[PDB]
């Protein structure tokens, strides 16, 4: 029968086989990390899935500790009375392939006993999908009620709604694109060159080998860092202001820093610590490659053709995926009734910030579910 | 006598002297390269002083050739009957203190035979202005009648008038802010870790080991070049479009490009042929240490207490210094009667692209003078 889910800080391994991917390359032995809260229904119609973005994972909310480095990075949209309600709704949750978070990815093991590694073919958002669909049904589960996402996120939640309209009943798109943009695909690329020049990337194959990118993956988290935040947040909070320690300013002419130079370097640190350089430049690449009209007559065609009801939300300070990308979702998709503006300062961040804004957003998508 | 001013592509080397930064750091034997078109009056009060961006140097019009590795980056601003209209002003541009393309910078040989490099000490826009300064009165000039420029340009242009009201009769600051930001020191400060962490980087003395942090410049270079441009521009020139070269399209799916991602790679290649990795991080510091208001009170009483005519301009797409800086400036100084707008897709790009709508603000500016 269906394997059971896995509840709270659990971490299901789903298997699903083998894939085909679109390229029609094939990866074996697929495994897929899954989380889930709340009960699911006896009819298993009551599925609210989350897609994480880009440098996310399955832990949507939750403590830290030895199985999640990172805690929960939506915390308080899923629970008891949260927007997405547990009493009522089973919030899931994977990990998305290409992964370092417990899906199959760069970092997991190959058949013939080595990591992935450079071995782990290139994967779309629609491989990404399929994947987290064929979980579900190894899980009994054939239908959700909503799927929901920001940022790449919402790259998977479109692509979802538009590959399987008869098995959504309704969408939160939130802060991404109908395909990924010029200025994307240039601070993308440029993030993956960073990465690719480090000489311990080793060509991809440096796992195990005791050194890793770290250096460069540090630069693309600080390049990418930048993109995610408002301009105007950013000289607000730091502007040219010297980092302050505990007993006084730093001095930037000496060596000390400015403020908004000591933040990136501790983001960048940071992440080093808790992402794989592999993972990063494999899901970055799928984020290049999103373009909902491939194969489907382009953007306009495959959107006015999906009925799905959708919410459609964009941040005014995003810089990364700006409101006018939003907009045309909004305009073309037939089941979005208008554009839902966030106001905030905090850039593309918002939809992990503005926890009122986005949990009206996911109370307004369950609505129509 | 003294020095003569050089003509047309011509440079001139001009001797200031050892210098003392605004750091309390030396600069021994501080030589300034510059260039100028037209004629200076008996008077010596007709000059326009061009200050160049981050990366363009003293050769503001004039084909490449023998002795310019670039050609002009303002082509048909300067001459007879153009903006700065040499039948009447005299212009003249220097290389930035901390470049490389003729003034002391990084890879200029030190008393000790040895390029700069790592003690090359920091510099601010003001050290720049002072050595400005001082080479023009090497060559018997004690007073400009306007300065102009856009971009790291602008904030030399701006610290000029607020530093020598008394000696400047109008400015052009041209898409720059009162101060650094905490997005442009956020991206700076990333560029120069891109080259820092070169492993060829050596610390800044790569020369002659023959290895050289080109990749991190490279990449530098590339991060920069995004923030020069218009988001939409780089949409519907390049979208999500492979590269086509002269056997066809590339393919993203294995080893090929995207046309943006070329574009990239590509204008960082020819950089890295025609730029210095230590001298990127001078002048990009420079940058990081912008701020108008430093010891006199704030961004604001300096501004308002600038009395010099100034025309700000500012571009509606730029990434980089946005226009709301632009019309903190055009508020805050008194002699600016409003801000003017380009339209423009291309970013902060567009004061180098758009020919037609600069031309106007210099010759806006220069009637400020007369
Ligand atoms: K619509
Ligand atoms: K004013």
């Amino acid at each position: 029968g269906a394997m059971a889910l896995p509840q709270g800080d659990e971490i299901a391994y789903v298997p699903i086989g083998s894939i085909t991917l679109e390229s029609g390359a094939v990866i074996d032995d697929v495994t897929i990390a899954v989380q889930s809260w709340g009960e699911l229904s006896p009819r298993r119609d009551n599925v609210v899935f989350v897609c994480h973005a880009l440098t996310a994972d399955s832990h949507v909310v939750g403590p830290a500790g030895p199985d999640h480095i990172t805690g929960g990075w939506w915390e308080g949209i899923i629970g008891p009375g949260a927007a997405i309600d547990t009493d009522h709704w089973c919030a899931v949750a994977t990990n998305v392939l290409g992964g370092c978070r417990g899906t199959t990815g760069p970092t997991s093991l190959a058949r013939d006993g080595k990591p992935w590694g450079s071995r782990f073919p290139e994967v779309s958002v629609r491989d990404q999908v399929n994947a987290d669909v064929a979980a579900l049904a190894q899980l009994g589960i054939t239908e959700v009620a909503a799927v929901v996402g920001g940022s790449m996120g919402g790259a998977r939640a479109l692509e979802w709604a538009v590959m399987h309209p008869d098995a959504v009943r309704a969408a939160l798109v939130l802060a991404v694109g109908a395909r990924a943009t010029g200025d994307q695909i240039g601070t993308q690329s440029t993030q993956i060159a960073a990465i690719q020049t480090d000489p311990d990337w080793q060509g991809g194959d440096y796992h195990g080998s005791g050194r890793s990118p770290g250096k460069g993956l540090n630069l693309a988290r600080r390049i990418a860092h930048l993109t995610y935040r408002g301009e105007v947040e950013l000289d607000t909070r730091f502007g040219n202001d010297p980092q302050v320690g505990p007993d006084g300013p730093e001095d930037p002419w000496a060596d000390g820093r400015y403020a908004v130079q000591s933040y990136l370097e501790h983001q960048g640190n940071k992440f080093v610590r808790r992402f794989d350089a592999g993972s990063y430049v494999i899901l970055t690449e799928s984020l290049n490659r999103h373009d909902v009209g491939r194969g489907r007559g382009g953007v306009e065609k495959a959107l006015r053709g999906c009925p799905v009801p959708v919410v459609v939300g964009g941040i005014t300070s995003d810089r990364l995926y700006p409101l006018r990308l939003q907009e045309e979702l909004a305009d073309l998709l037939p089941g979005c009734t208008g554009l839902r503006v966030v106001e905030s300062v905090h850039g593309h961040d918002a939809f992990l910030i503005e926890f009122d804004a986005v949990s009206e957003l996911v109370r307004e998508t369950l609505a129509l579910a």
